[PDB]
RNA sequence: AGCUUUGCGCAGUGGCAGUAUCGUAGCCAAUGAGGUCUAUCCGAGGCGCGAUUAUUGCUAAUUGAAAACUUUUCCCAAUA
């Protein structure tokens, strides 16, 4: 849960971070790793990672 | 100090639509209305009833009128 905050904390500071972002995904859990992890990300970015 | 964003009235000009606009001391609703897409997602009014030339006024023609018609004791047949 901690890893939790602290990566809700580093994408609101740092917004548009492709690995960052790419590792949030997976901090997430399975149910909520498509509809609301991944598809807000892809708006964000189209980083590599 | 100019410019500029949003909301709100007040006007002015212009365009489009008339199978639609409006009403709610009726009910329900961000404590979730309503869900065919894509639903660990969408997020706002809906439902019922009522009004109507499918918003409502005036303006001006026309028609219907209205004003009138003898708006007053006739006929077939009987007798003197």
């Amino acid at each position: 849960n901690i890893a939790n905050t602290l990566m809700a904390k580093a994408l609101q500071e740092c917004p548009n971070s492709g690995i960052l972002w790419s590792e949030a995904i997976f901090l997430e859990a399975r149910p909520q790793r498509r509809t609301k992890s991944v598809d807000a990300l892809k708006k964000c970015e189209h980083d590599p990672h």
